[PDB]
């Protein structure tokens, strides 16, 4: 089916503000064939109700064996993860790490996350001119530092994830993203082998042991896929929640003032950051196992479907006055972390990081503000991730 719109042709204007386009589409129907800025042809599902339903609908699979579109060699190497599986494989894989990310288990990481944030912020505050780029100084370093310590990724090996992730989000090429994947995949395999038999206590070491104890519970391919998903799934997302959220807060002085006046509104503010400018613009690939009809529009089986969480969050019927960033707004039911069996397992960790980061910036940066007109900001064209290239800020 030919695309009705080529998102790439819309340019940076769409990347910066995609909402009007999604809403115009929603006004004419729930499903639309489009071409992403990358060149991929997929279906977009818009509207909160339809989005929510599709996310949990078992008729839409995440197993590539149900996609008419073949996986590339590199992707086929990291495909065996819970997010790209259906029950029972998904059920088995998720159980292996579910207990690791509960709210109570994550709470024990507060002291260390707080140290990391205080460290990064104080380093940022060393700027002789009271200016810095929040992405480079805090948004990017925080999540990678936290997850690497949890998984056991050596400090020296983290710089490479900077370049690799930039390739995944913001290429320069189709090809390039694949190259980055092959590189990272190769690295993960070597990191896993370096753990085997070393008696480490980090999560990756424990997973390696789990795989060695029972290859049926976690195969070599699934072990590699687990390392991949735990590193990727929470990196780019958390990074952009922090940057996007602060951008939202700093571009709405009234909300900043409100949070300043009552820090107990912090948790609600982070939830509205997810609703208003969540990092996941469109969910990961879903494939109908059978032809599915959405309000008259039939999506053929095997086709690629992207649920546009960004649009669901701007649906008036569900979030009144959607264009307004209101930190005290009712956010119950948002889909920023997904919905259904694939609901984010790292949500408590992401919230811990964001809440601690947001508070530190507000309590230690006197007169914190954006140091650039918003029209000068550059947003990623990637269909799944909503994010900035940089976020220049200033303080007294
Ligand atoms: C602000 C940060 C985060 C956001 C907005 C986010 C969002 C999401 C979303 C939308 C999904 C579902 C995607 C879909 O259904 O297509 C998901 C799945 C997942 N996320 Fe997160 N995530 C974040 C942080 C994390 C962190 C910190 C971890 C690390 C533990 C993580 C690990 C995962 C995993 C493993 C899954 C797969 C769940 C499954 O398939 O059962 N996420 N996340
Ligand atoms: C928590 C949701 C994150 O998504 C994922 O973890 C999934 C499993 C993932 O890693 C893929 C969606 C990647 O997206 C793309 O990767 C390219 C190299 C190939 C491309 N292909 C389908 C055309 C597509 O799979 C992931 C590396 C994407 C980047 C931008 C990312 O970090 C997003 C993460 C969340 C959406």
């Amino acid at each position: 089916s030919p695309p009705v719109l080529d998102l790439g042709a819309l340019g940076q204007d769409f990347a910066a503000d995609p909402y009007p386009t999604y809403a115009r589409l929603r006004a004419e129907g729930p499903a639309h064939r489009v071409r992403t800025p990358e060149g991929d042809e997929v279906w977009l599902v818009v509207g909160y109700d339809r989005a929510r339903a599709v996310l949990a609908d078992p008729r839409f699979s995440k197993d590539w064996r149900n996609s008419t579109t073949p996986l590339t060699e590199a992707e086929a190497a990291l495909n065996h993860n819970m997010l790209e599986s259906d029950p029972p494989r998904h059920t088995r894989l998720r159980k292996l790490v579910a207990r690791e990310f509960t709210m109570r288990r994550v709470e024990l990481l507060r002291p260390r996350v707080q140290e990391i944030v205080d460290g990064l912020v104080d380093a940022m505050l060393a700027a002789p001119d009271g200016r810095a780029d929040l992405m480079e100084s805090l948004a990017w370093p925080l999540p990678i530092t936290v997850i690497s310590e949890l998984l056991g990724v050596p400090e020296p090996d983290r710089a490479a994830f900077r370049v690799w992730t930039d390739a995944f989000v913001f290429p320069d090429d189709p090809a390039q993203a694949q190259t980055a994947m092959a590189e990272m995949s190769g690295y993960l395999s070597r990191l896993i082998d370096s753990k085997r038999g070393q008696d480490g206590e980090d999560l990756l070491s424990a997973l390696v042991r789990t795989s060695d104890e029972d290859g049926s519970r976690l195969t070599s391919e699934e072990l590699l896929g687990m390392a991949h998903i735990l590193l990727v799934a929470g990196h780019e997302t958390t990074v952009n929640l922090i940057a996007n959220g602060m951008y939202a807060l700093l571009s709405h002085p009234d909300q900043l003032a409100a949070l300043r006046a009552d820090m107990t509104l912090l948790d609600g503010a982070v939830e509205e950051m997810l609703r208003y400018e969540g990092p996941v613009e469109s969910a990961t690939y879903r494939f109908p196992v059978e032809p599915v009809d959405l309000d008259g529009t039939v999506i053929p089986a095997g086709d690629t479907v992207l649920v546009v969480l960004a649009d669901a969050h701007r649906t008036p019927e569900r979030f009144p006055d959607p264009h307004r960033f209101d930190i005290r707004r009712d956010t119950a039911g948002h889909l920023a972390f997904g919905h259904g069996i694939h609901f984010c397992i790292g949500a408590p960790l992401a919230r811990l990081e964001a809440r601690i980061a947001v508070r530190a910036l507000l309590e230690r940066c006197p007169d914190l503000a954006l140091d650039v007109s918003p029209g000068e900001l550059v947003w990623y064209p990637n269909p799944m991730i909503r994010g900035l290239k940089a976020l220049p800020i200033r303080w007294r």
